[PDB]
């Protein structure tokens, strides 16, 4: 069936812990109250987030926008447009 991410997709992210991990605590539940969600895995320091997910429900990865936005910048591998 799903020769790898077809089924599902899967994002492992490397957050900045901004200072000393401001926050990270809203983080955790909030990476674990995302919909559409299989699998879901956060690091400690950089919170190397990897979280599974189904392809059809939405992106952690604009999740993850909205937790470089409050501070914690993340060096995100799915770079396409910078990709060639």
């Amino acid at each position: 069936g799903s020769m790898a991410q077809a089924g599902e997709v899967v994002l492992k992210m490397k957050v900045e812990g901004m200072t000393c991990h401001s926050c990270t605590s809203t983080i955790e539940g909030k990476i674990g109250k995302l919909q559409g969600v299989q699998r879901i895995k956060v690091s400690l320091d950089n919170q190397e987030a990897t979280i599974v997910y189904q392809p059809h429900l939405i992106s952690v990865e604009e999740m993850k926008k909205q937790i470089e936005a409050m501070g914690f910048p993340a060096f995100v591998k799915k770079q396409p447009k910078y990709l060639k």
